[PDB]
């Protein structure tokens, strides 16, 4: 349970975030973040940096969002990064065919006048929804007679709609491009520079914290389905012969909710497991994937996501290996962090397309295309050299993948530098062995969707007080609260301000983010306002603080609203240790006088 | 002087930044930043936050880059954000007409067989280059017979080329949009939310730190002319009746190089002035603009930009009021920080286009369109209401601006909600006075181009050592150096590592960013490597550090390469105070034994 309406009202009112271009009617899937929201987001990102980039000594890079077409063609985004879309024929309103058909089905299955066998049929359709191609989906649309859910009219046949934002780089029409749909490709393109930076050694990891774009058909669902979004993505390159993480024992004792592919197939439920046990039993393939899963868990819980509403779902054979961190919200289980485990065929693709060897290189202890120069020479004269040097760099996965088509269809076609070439029995294969080893690195890909993580934290930390007027507050951990300490002085009189100034300065010296409250009203109402945005602690300075000696102020805990009274010069250290988790509120109450004034 | 080639080699080699998509041949005006470059950039941004956002309690927001067309139409970017472009007729290579004509002229002026009077004529042409319209520029191209500078062929007549990146939001063709060319508009659209957040009071300031885009015709000049760039932009809203900054005396004593518009016109040189004097004499209009100029200076010098290569150039009548922070580089004087001072007509424009009143409101102490309902009613029937309510919200600047056209051409045309309306003598004017005051805020607009600032710091801090091999280093201030302290241990032996670990942990407790050097070679060569990226301090731990008691390590200053020897437990505090400017290197040498071993 979560009062989404009330929470959303608080989020819009205190301006954590709001619909972008609101005064222009707004734009779907686009959101502006306000001061408090920006503070929270910056805290999220900083905590993320110190977690991952700092603990793992990750190589951070910042690539461009603007990406020329060939780069995203080579990566398969031009051909495969799309959603099936259907159009109303009367007005033309676009719909994502997936969720539309799914809606129609989930509706019909839940109808009294419907047979058991058909309900079965439809369960069968849903549990295979992602395998369906264009024609299959068209047939499915016809056979279930799917109409528009607003107008009830007929729908155009499903057609592939690419989700990348299209544009043009330069003033001609010769460099068409896209806004990047992910930040991984920029890391892959810089793989050589990064490997060099790491003195040629494996393993290593690169990270990027920046925006990505996705021309979502019809965004609803708030922050969950957006068109422009900030991602925190790690690419961990490891030797496939070295799938063992030296630091796995640090997270091996963690107890996580795991939702295996087998459990999903067999209608089973997720189960709590020790991470080490899960790896030991082959639920999680290796300890690199396991390690990163564990630290993803630790990060998510650190920023305020509830453990009882957090699970890790493995991807089924139709969605290589991939575990997603999923949180339970009012929109149901949503993916917030992806974590792929796979051979980096990306490096191979870009290597072929650019003729630049993107490969690791390990020395050992001293343990193929066979073209016809003549036929290619006659076919493509001066361009034969290019076909040749293309072929001389292709890796075994590709020599295989094209050997198949060389057999079956008796062809297989490439494209290099300029354009394309149809190779047909101008080729052959070579064998034997010899010999430094070429290492095509496996990659673990943790992909953090900061917006969804933030919204999850919103839903998991939102609470209401007891009163007739339902005062709301956010149980933000101090590490991500917009700021940690509110300083509430009673007056502006120039004998108060020295205390306020000293308190602020000391708070800054102690690394406690704070803010002096110059707001209007009763103490409890001001504290209600600061609670409303999830500020963790409060220090109120009254007349007794100023005029009586020793000078003591009141420390108030956000969650409990309970207070103590302490020497104002000691409060920065207390708030520091509180926020850093060095001491509990109970530890503070046990050493300082209680205070309900 | 600056060895740009050598410096660029160091920048590319250590991967501060490099051409984006290099393996794909690269893309002009697009750059990826590597680990060291990302560290420097993050330090730049953090220092900027603490300077401006922290010192001024600025309201930070994060708006979207994706912007629908109407927003940028209302702001005048669709019609006016463009460069004049000429095309080669043979190949079609595009050129920015400005710099091309300027190049041709600057060439011809510098020719022996050229008359004095024509040189004068051309000086006259250049000193008016920005006033020329399309036809004028075409005539200028014909009359100076400008050809392609590569092929020598004829050039197409100059044509307006808009610099915004075009795209489409959603799956239709009904929401055409752009990548934002600036971040100010997102602040203007949220003006109401931000004013509310500030409890309705003026003055206040909003900030944004994020990317903007500019489809530059033909980028050369490295980081200086880019298509995608990170900006740090502040919008300071102030009551025009309150053009006085309460904190101006903090910067009033600063001595700045000021390049007035008058000095530029009269062929005069820039001159050093006390800021307060400059304001007093009307060189700088007010103390808000003056204050922000002073703190811009302070920020730029703080991050390593040389004062002797930093000036503030006022904008001439053809470029309201605007001072730009300019730095002297190998590309000459480049603009790195803009600082506009003007009435916010933007708010008025968006107010009219959206019918949403974006205005401040101050209570005092108790001191127009006159349409013809009938004529408009007959002209536009049901749409008369919309014309009406549009007219009821227009501000005096616009009632004036359209009164003029109402006279001259006897027309004037608007556009609201749906589309356009031609008003022709369906209107009139109303007068008198009465009466809370509507405040249309003046704005000071500091716009920081982080890329250019960073490159400037590169050129101003790059130096070479004396040796035959020219070892290079960067005199980065500790506050922006990639990291402050390199820890150089001699061995990996498990009696060294406790010292290294304790030193690292203590360094972290003291807020000193550091890195343990596990590199390959002599001490001096490792320190050469760390100097090469501008690391400010070094702590070398040798065998005498480990095995002899008390345990002392060596502290090495980057610039001087001079060293001292101190108790390894005291070094974190010393490095902290050094980096924070609390003590000098001389202060350290005066208290600890020298060390040239």
């Amino acid at each position: 349970i979560v009062d989404r309406a009330k929470m959303g009202d608080t989020l819009k009112r205190r301006f954590f975030y709001d619909q972008a271009f609101a005064i222009y009617g707004g734009v779907s899937g686009l959101y502006d973040f306000g001061p408090v929201g920006c503070a929270l987001k910056n805290n999220i990102i900083q905590t993320w940096r110190q977690h991952f980039i700092q603990e793992e000594q990750i190589l951070e890079i910042d690539c461009t969002m603007l990406t020329p077409e060939p780069v995203l063609k080579t990566s398969g985004h031009v051909d495969k990064f799309a959603d099936f879309m259907v159009k109303d024929v009367k007005n033309g309103e676009c719909f994502r065919a997936d969720h539309l058909l799914k809606a129609h089905l989930q509706k019909l299955m839940s109808d009294k006048k419907c047979s058991v066998e058909k309900k079965s049929e439809m369960e069968s359709v849903l549990a295979q929804l992602d395998n369906y191609g264009q024609q299959e989906l068209a047939d499915l649309f016809v056979n279930y007679n799917v109409k528009s859910p607003i107008t009830g009219n007929d729908l155009s046949p499903p057609v592939s709609f690419n989700l990348m934002f299209k544009t043009f780089i330069g003033p001609g029409g010769n460099m068409p491009g896209y806004l990047r749909p992910e930040t991984a490709q920029g890391i892959f393109l810089n793989f050589k520079r990064l490997l060099e930076f790491n003195q040629g050694k494996l393993p290593f990891a690169a990270a990027q914290i920046g925006n990505s774009f996705r021309n979502e058909i019809s965004p609803r669902s708030g922050l969950i389905r957006v068109r422009e979004f900030t991602m925190a993505e790690i690419e961990h390159f490891v030797d496939p012969s070295e799938k063992d993480h030296p630091k796995f024992q640090n997270v091996a004792d963690l107890h996580l909710y795991l939702y295996s592919a087998k459990a999903q197939v067999s209608g089973q439920s997720a189960r709590k497991m020790r991470l080490g046990d899960a790896v030991e039993q082959g639920v999680i393939n290796n300890t690199v994937l396991g390690y990163f899963i564990g630290r993803i868990y630790l990060y998510l819980t650190k920023v305020g996501i509830s453990p009882d509403k957090l699970r890790f779902r493995q991807h089924m054979e139709n969605e290589c290996d991939c575990w997603d961190a999923e949180s339970k919200t009012s929109y149901g289980w949503i993916e917030i962090v992806g974590c792929a485990d796979r051979s980096c065929y990306d490096l191979s693709c870009h290597a072929r397309a650019t003729k630049v060897p993107l490969v690791a290189e390990k020395p050992l202890k001293e343990p193929q295309f066979e073209p016809s120069k003549g036929a290619i020479g006659k076919a493509y004269k001066k361009d034969a050299k290019l076909v040749m040097e293309y072929l001389a760099i292709c890796d075994e996965c590709y020599i295989t993948e094209m050997e198949m088509l060389l057999n079956e269809k008796g062809e297989f076609t490439i494209e290099t530098e300029g354009k394309t070439f149809q190779l047909t029995k101008d080729m052959i294969n070579v064998k034997r062995f010899q010999k430094v080893e070429e290492v095509v690195p496996n990659v673990i890909e943790p992909s953090f969707g900061l917006g969804r993580i933030m919204y999850t934290v919103f839903e998991h930390t939102f609470h209401v007080r007891e009163g007739d007027e339902q005062r709301t507050f956010f149980s933000f951990p101090a590490v991500v609260a917009p700021f940690k300490c509110s300083v509430l002085p009673l007056s502006q009189n120039q004998e108060f301000m020295p205390f306020v100034k000293e308190l602020s300065e000391a708070l800054t010296r102690h690394g406690v983010s704070h803010k002096v409250d110059d707001s209007s009203g009763s103490i409890g109402r001001r504290y209600a306002r600061t609670d409303e945005i999830g500020v963790a602690f409060g220090v109120t300075i009254d007349f007794d603080t100023v005029n009586k000696t020793p000078h003591t102020a009141t420390l108030r805990d956000r969650d409990s609203m309970r207070q103590i009274r302490a020497e104002i010069s000691e409060l920065p250290s207390i708030v520091q240790d509180l926020a850093n988790g060095n001491i509990t509120w109970a530890d503070v109450e046990a050493r300082y006088p209680l205070f309900e004034g």
